[PDB]
């Protein structure tokens, strides 16, 4: 089993690039981060900022999560992100994704000591 913090890093962190490198970025990343193993994860966002900057969001703007939880936080600044979503021709195990680059605020749920992100809620 993964820790919640480690699962967040695997699913959502990509500090190795400033932005998605091509239209094939999501197909490659969803596969290599093991999000196409048991099924095609339908939707997933990657954040192209340092781990430190993303972890810092847990000390920023406290807001509600979409489900009503009170431990969500919105980044004060916008961040480079890539949205990955399954597209029409996608059929497990042949997963297919649309890559959309953007620059916006991220909202994450935080837990633990240290208090770190454990869920990606949305971007604004």
């Amino acid at each position: 089993k993964e820790t919640a913090a480690a699962k967040f890093e695997r699913q959502h962190m990509d500090s190795s690039t400033s932005a998605a490198s091509s239209s094939n970025y999501c197909n490659q990343m969803m596969k290599s981060r093991n999000l196409t193993k048991d099924r095609c994860k339908p939707v997933n966002t990657f954040v192209h900022e340092s781990l430190a900057d993303v972890q810092a969001v847990c000390s920023q703007k406290n807001v509600a999560c979409k489900n009503g939880q009170t431990n969500c936080y919105q980044s004060y600044s916008t961040m480079s992100i890539t949205d990955c979503r399954e597209t029409g021709s996608s059929k497990y195990p042949n997963c297919a994704y649309k890559t959309t680059q953007a620059n916006k605020h991220i909202i994450v749920a935080c837990e633990g000591n240290p208090y770190v992100p454990v869920h990606f809620d949305a971007s604004v």
